[PDB]
């Protein structure tokens, strides 16, 4: 709610019991706790649409980590409905994507940006570097959304604009 400025990624209303998402531009950060720390896209994003998050906070001490995938359902159908966990529970439901990410690429002042292709095959990259197709099963029919839970090696993150960065 609030501010405007239309057009960009942002993070949706609907986040985790202990997640404080408010910034002078676009910015997710914990409150407290640990366990429940889920967020969602803003906006439906398409297949090519790239997207890119800056890790602004990253905790180091908590073990486990973070993961990032698409949906089908609404976000805003899942605010103030959000379970524990973003798995099995978001996941083994019908329309539901997530993965983890290797420790090596989980720092701070880091850019992790990751997009989907026509065939169903989301590629990550970090530093703007591709590593290739992480998770698969995604369709491209109807509208899609994005998730990434915050509950481990990270605490903050800022999603940023990929049409800075990329261009082609």
């Amino acid at each position: 709610g609030s501010s405007g400025s239309s057009g960009p990624l942002q993070f949706h209303s609907v986040h985790g019991d202990n997640i404080r998402i408010s910034r002078d531009g676009t910015l997710a950060r914990r409150f407290e706790s640990f366990c429940r720390a889920i967020t969602f896209s803003a906006r439906p994003v398409r297949i090519n649409e790239r997207i890119c998050v800056k890790f602004a906070e990253i905790s180091n001490n908590w073990n486990g980590g973070i993961r990032f995938g698409f949906t089908s359902n609404d976000p805003v159908t899942l605010e103030g409905t959000l379970p524990k966990y973003a798995c099995p529970d978001l996941t083994n439901r019908p329309g539901f994507w997530a993965k983890a990410l290797h420790e090596q690429y989980c720092e701070k002042d880091n850019i992790l940006y990751y997009y989907v292709n026509g065939a169903g095959d989301v590629i990550y990259g970090i530093n703007n570097e591709e590593k290739g197709v992480i998770l698969t099963g995604i369709d491209t029919r109807s509208l899609l959304w994005t998730v990434i839970d915050i509950y481990g090696n990270c605490t903050g993150i800022e999603f940023l604009d990929s049409r800075i960065y990329m261009y082609q």
